[PDB]
This record gives C-alpha cells, sequence and structure tokens, in this order.
C-alpha cells in the first residue's frame, strides 16, 4: 500500500494533529459542513447549525472533532493492518448512518485543506503524498466492505 518511508511521513504528520486534536477536529469537520451542506443533514445534534460562528462556538461540535480523529489516529498507527479496527466503522457508517462512500472522499479532502491551512509552508509535497495515500487506502478499504453489504447509495 506505502512504503515504510511513507508510513514514516504519515505518522510525522499526524503528530502535528496530536498536538490539537480538538482545534483539528473541529476545522475538519467545519471545513466539511461549509463546503457539503448535505453532510449537515446526517447529523440530527448539529443540523441546527446554520452559521459557521453557530459552528465555531459549539463545544459538542469539537467533541465529535475529538472523536473522529481519535479513530483515524488509532488507524493510522496501525499502517495498513487495521482490519479489525476498520469493519466496525465500515459496518457503523453503511447500516445505521447511511454515509455514501462519496462522503469519505469530502472529508479526506478536508484533512489536507486543514493542514494545509494550519500548517502553511510545512505540509510538504513528500507529506502531502504520503497521507493522501493514507487516506486512500482507508477509503478502499471502507469501500470493500460497503460492496460486501451492497450499500449501493
Ligand atoms: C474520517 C472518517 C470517519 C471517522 C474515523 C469517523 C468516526 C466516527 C466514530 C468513531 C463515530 C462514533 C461511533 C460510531 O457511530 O461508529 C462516528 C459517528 C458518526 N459519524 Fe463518523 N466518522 C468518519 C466519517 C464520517 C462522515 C464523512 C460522516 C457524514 C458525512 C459521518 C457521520 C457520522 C454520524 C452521523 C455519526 C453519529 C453521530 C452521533 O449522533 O453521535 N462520519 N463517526
Amino acid at each position: 500500500g506505502l512504503s515504510d518511508g511513507e508510513w514514516q511521513q504519515v505518522l510525522n504528520v499526524w503528530g502535528k494533529v496530536e498536538a490539537d486534536i480538538a482545534g483539528h477536529g473541529q476545522e475538519v469537520l467545519i471545513r466539511l459542513f461549509t463546503g457539503h451542506p448535505e453532510t449537515l443533514e446526517k447529523f440530527d445534534k448539529f443540523k441546527h447549525l446554520k452559521t459557521e460562528a453557530e459552528m465555531k462556538a459549539s463545544e459538542d461540535l469539537k467533541k465529535h472533532g475529538t472523536v473522529v480523529l481519535t479513530a483515524l489516529g488509532g488507524i493510522l498507527k496501525k499502517k495498513g493492518h487495521h482490519e479489525a479496527e476498520l469493519k466496525p466503522l465500515a459496518q457503523s457508517h453503511a447500516t445505521k448512518h447511511k454515509i455514501p462512500i462519496k462522503y469519505n472522499e469530502f472529508i479526506s479532502d478536508a484533512i489536507i485543506h486543514v493542514l494545509h491551512s494550519k500548517h502553511p509552508g510545512d505540509f510538504g509535497a513528500d507529506a502531502q503524498g504520503a497521507m493522501t495515500k493514507a487516506l486512500e487506502l482507508f477509503r478502499n478499504d471502507i469501500a470493500a466492505k460497503y460492496k460486501e453489504l451492497g450499500f449501493q447509495g
């Protein structure tokens, strides 16, 4: 999937996200919600936010941010050996939350954006390459599980 050199890059970048999981989590979800308003409708607890200020002022949104990035970090530290960690995720987003694979695409892009925004100039081309490949692997493995379930939509 990835070489050990590329995994090394991913984990180096992840070190930036661990220094402020809540600020990073928050900005990823705001970037998603503002850029793709339909994603907001999948969250009954956040569908009430209409402005970004409101979003920025929501402590519950920062909390969910932490939950998401904690789960992602766990998976990335497995360097592709994440079947155990991913099956459950895949299963709940397909059967319970009914999240199209496309939104995983969106959040993937929103991570890259936020890293460039918070770390201008020290999110290099090699680092971007490794991070993108890692997210792709994650997305691909999810998609495999969605297929088994026939979560067509
Ligand atoms: C980077 C990928 C993602 C990660 C690691 C992630 C992680 C999580 C985790 C750990 C939970 C709580 C446990 C569970 O319900 O399985 C959760 C809940 C949820 N996720 Fe995700 N998620 C991701 C992507 C998304 C996307 C793209 C959407 C929607 C556009 C989404 C929608 C939801 C919803 C609606 C819930 C339930 C929230 C609640 O009411 O508490 N997830 N997610």
